[PDB]
């Protein structure tokens, strides 16, 4: 994936369902097939928080945190 475009995205303003949370990445993240957003705190969650919306800053193609796996 083009991490440049995945980041050129609107930056968070969006959402995703079936969201997950990596203890490695250390944060909330939504696998947008090819893209990976990241939720912080204020994130509307429903269904045990499996689906949510709010700000999902873009950072990985589909799993890496914001530090870029450093």
């Amino acid at each position: 994936e083009t991490v440049e475009s995945c980041l050129a995205k609107p930056h968070t303003e969006n959402s995703f369902t079936n969201v997950w949370k990596d203890d490695k990445t250390l944060d909330r993240y939504a696998n947008y097939e090819g893209c990976l957003w990241n939720a912080t705190g204020v994130v509307v969650c429903t269904g045990d928080e499996t689906q949510c919306y709010g700000t999902w800053v873009p950072i990985g193609l589909a799993i890496p945190e914001n530090a870029a796996a450093h």
